[PDB]
């Protein structure tokens, strides 16, 4: 159905001014939004205006949208409002460093898709919902949550005074929603592996062409994964703290499986905390390093994301060796 923000919430956002010392900070890939909670809605407005312009969206409509988007996130340990803004910030840094490669419609679509990508998340994986016949898995067979997140995105845009894309042409509005839809779906990690493998082959053979739409869609997809997994690109102390949140949500899912007499995978088992550093080595080796390596090849200015991920891989290797 989607929840609406209050008049007080959106009007408070309209008046927000980002402190000048942070304008330079937000441009960095390693930027951590963590210590500026009150500013997160305002940080998103700032990023939208810098990337798309102050004339791109009607200020009141944009403020209503952000605040209603904020309300439609649940108070789960990881897949919350904080994660939405963190993923949107990383997209802003990628877009800013590759400005002319993407259209005005892609830049507005991607930043919106990133803030909306995990809308109404329940703290449960797709496999869990499918295994326990949850109504969301009956409605959406594959990429269960991701289809629900896009359904929630459309629902918020269809609220009163929330359609931030109304001023686009009928063809452009259709285009923007398709951009948002493919971007949200791409955040399903199960789709990433095949997507990155296709991109690798295209890059190595020299057949990758950003003029080709299917290629573009695949590049956008990898950008989505790269933003979604960005906690691995922060400074070590931030990366550790976000892992705690990721695991707290995983262990609660594992607890639900145990209550139903099902042993969860070690990742979702709170009695298997000792296995985490090896699980992180495996995740960096087969997921994060390949992701950021392919991203840096396609978009060389995204190199600092790979550099930070490689530093965090080094820290996890240091944990294993007994140097933590
Ligand atoms: C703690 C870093 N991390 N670690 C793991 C293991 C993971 C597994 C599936 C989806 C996302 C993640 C992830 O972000
Ligand atoms: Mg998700
Ligand atoms: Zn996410």
């Amino acid at each position: 159905n989607a929840s609406i923000c209050t008049s007080e919430e959106w009007q408070g956002l309209m008046q927000f001014t980002l402190p000048v010392r942070l304008c330079k900070e937000i441009e960095l890939f390693h930027f951590d939004i963590g210590p500026f909670e009150n500013m997160w809605p305002g940080i998103f407005v700032y990023m939208v205006h810098r990337s798309c312009g102050t004339s791109c969206f009607e200020l009141e409509k944009l403020c209503r949208f952000i605040m209603s988007v904020k309300k439609n996130y649940r108070r789960v340990p990881y897949h919350n409002w904080k994660h939405a803004v963190t993923v949107a910030h990383c997209m802003y840094a990628i877009l800013q460093n590759n400005h002319t490669l993407f259209t005005d419609l892609e830049r507005k679509g991607l930043l919106i898709a990133c803030l909306c990508h995990d809308l109404d998340h329940r703290g449960f994986s797709n496999s869990y919902l499918q295994k326990f016949d949850h109504p969301l898995a009956a409605l959406y067979s594959t990429s269960t949550m991701e289809q629900h997140h896009f359904s929630q995105t459309v629902s918020i845009l269809q609220l009163e005074g929330h359609n931030i894309f109304s001023t686009l042409s009928s063809s452009e509005y259709e285009q923007v929603l398709e951009i948002i839809r493919k971007a949200i779906i791409a955040t399903d990690l199960a789709l990433y592996f095949g997507n990155r493998k296709q991109l690798e082959e295209m890059y190595q053979t020299g057949s990758l062409n950003l003029n080709n739409q299917s290629h573009r869609d695949r590049v956008i997809g990898l950008m989505m994964t790269a933003c979604d997994l960005c906690s691995v690109t922060k400074l070590w102390p931030v990366t550790k703290l976000t892992a705690n949140d990721i695991y707290a949500e995983f262990w609660a899912e594992g607890d639900e499986m145990k209550k139903l007499g099902i042993q969860p995978i070690p990742m979702m088992d709170r009695d298997k905390k000792d296995e985490v550093p090896q699980g992180q080595l495996g995740f960096y080796n087969a997921v994060a390093i390949p992701c950021y390596t392919t991203l840096t090849q396609i978009l060389p200015p995204t190199e600092p994301l790979l550099k930070a991920c490689r530093d965090n891989l080094s820290q996890w290797e240091k944990v294993i060796r007994g140097e933590e």
